[PDB]
């Protein structure tokens, strides 16, 4: 449920996101200026959010905006980081300025966010002017499942999504299922836009073994190092100088949807290739062939990739989920976010979940199987 995008609205997350730069340029803070630069991000949000109102610029244009479903939930999400942020400053107090503190964490987590933000609603509002129901998604495989369940939608639920793409592709676990969550809804506001479906379905691809793709490439395999900038690639290779053919693979705010290996030269320099528009377990293979690609992060097993061109475990699930804005979500369904705490276990799940528990004579909690001595209403935030 969110209210129409009008101006005033609009307007709400200007004045926000304004705290939330004000609050970034304090020295004792020292944000490396790689990105997501914060501080670059959200000039560029409201430079872009200009634009758009710039081309809806009479009354007529105006109320088309205000009611557009995309739009609507851009700027409600927007509003709502950008509160978080300025939320996140005040309880963190002095531990905004300790660089290896979750609070700073939290803080890396919405500049993420933020940025992945700036470059949907730039591809969803290309030169100001809605362009959702005109978006191609690059795979015509992936296309033509986002057609026959959604329609002309540029952005649909994570909950409609997740079954949608169950029918399909099965979805073994609750723990996958949210490992997924966080892959696909990169934005965090509990919603699958076409844009953020483009990019999965070209970093995952083919489409036909996509969630095998992401299950090896993304969840266990050692050379895969989740967003990094090219800094933190070098730094991490650099241990392995000495060891030609060691790489990783990395994710890019910077070019969404593609990826990025690095690696060790047979001269002990750390290079860069960005694959073309093929499945990364194919660059991967002809680079072992080829003595490129021998040792993820400077392992000395390589696994062979060869098995997804013809089990996860949940603690694998639990470690990939760590970066991601998932504590609000109900573990058991993950679907519902939590909504109902049990007592005295404390544990955390919503309503509708405990209600199938207790309905199949569940014994105690679903998680520790403690006697339910009472249960309370709760509100849960990703980064409680
Ligand atoms: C660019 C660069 C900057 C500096 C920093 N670095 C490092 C990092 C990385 N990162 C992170 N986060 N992240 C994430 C988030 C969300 C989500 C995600 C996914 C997609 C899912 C889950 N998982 C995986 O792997 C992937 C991710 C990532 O990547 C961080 C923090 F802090 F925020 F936590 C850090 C990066
Ligand atoms: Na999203
Ligand atoms: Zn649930
Ligand atoms: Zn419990």
């Amino acid at each position: 449920k969110q209210a129409a995008a009008d101006r005033r609205t609009v307007e709400k997350t200007w004045k926000l996101m304004d705290k939330v730069v004000r609050l970034c340029q304090n020295p004792k803070l020292q944000l490396k200026n790689s990105p997501p630069y914060i501080l670059d991000i959200l000039p560029d949000t409201y430079q872009h959010l200009r634009l758009i109102l710039s081309k809806y610029d009479d009354n007529q244009k105006l109320a088309q905006l205000s009611e557009n479903e995309y739009f609507k939930i851009y700027i409600d999400s927007l509003m709502k980081k950008s509160k978080r942020a300025i939320r996140l400053f005040k309880e963190g107090k002095e531990r905004m300025y300790e660089e290896q503190s979750q609070d700073r964490r939290n803080l890396t987590k919405l500049s993420l966010i933020f940025s992945h933000m700036l470059a949907e609603i730039k591809a969803i509002f290309p030169n100001g002017q809605f362009q959702g129901d005109n978006f191609r998604i690059t795979k015509a495989d992936a296309a033509e499942f986002w057609r026959k369940f959604f329609g002309d939608k540029t952005i649909v639920p994570w909950k409609v999504f997740r079954q949608c793409l169950h029918e399909v592709h099965q979805i073994s676990s609750g723990l996958e299922a949210m490992a997924l969550k966080s892959t696909i809804d990169l934005t965090c506001n509990d919603y699958i836009s076409v844009f953020e479906f483009d990019i999965f379905t070209r970093l995952f691809q083919p489409w036909g073994s996509i969630l095998r793709n992401w299950n090896f490439l993304a969840v266990t395999h050692p050379g895969y190092m989740a967003f990094l900038t090219y800094d933190e690639v070098k730094a991490r290779l650099q241990k392995y100088s000495t060891k030609p053919g060691s790489y990783i693979f990395r994710l890019s705010c910077t070019r969404l949807g593609q990826w990025a290996i690095g690696y060790v030269t047979g001269d002990g320099n750390i290079l860069q290739t960005i694959p073309h528009n093929k499945p990364l377990f194919q660059a991967l293979i002809d680079g072992s062939r080829e003595g490129f690609y021998l040792y993820p992060d400077g392992r000395s097993y390589n696994p062979d990739l060869t098995g997804l061109c013809e089990k996860v475990t949940q603690e694998q699930y639990e470690l990939y989920c760590e970066m991601g804005s998932t504590f609000q979500l109900c573990k058991i369904c993950a679907e519902n976010d939590k909504d109902v705490k049990i007592e005295p276990c404390g544990h955390l799940m919503c309503t509708s979940c405990l209600t199938a528990w207790q309905e199949s004579d569940g014994q105690g909690c679903p998680f520790c199987r403690c006697e339910i001595k009472g249960t309370e209403p709760i509100i849960v935030d990703p980064f409680d």
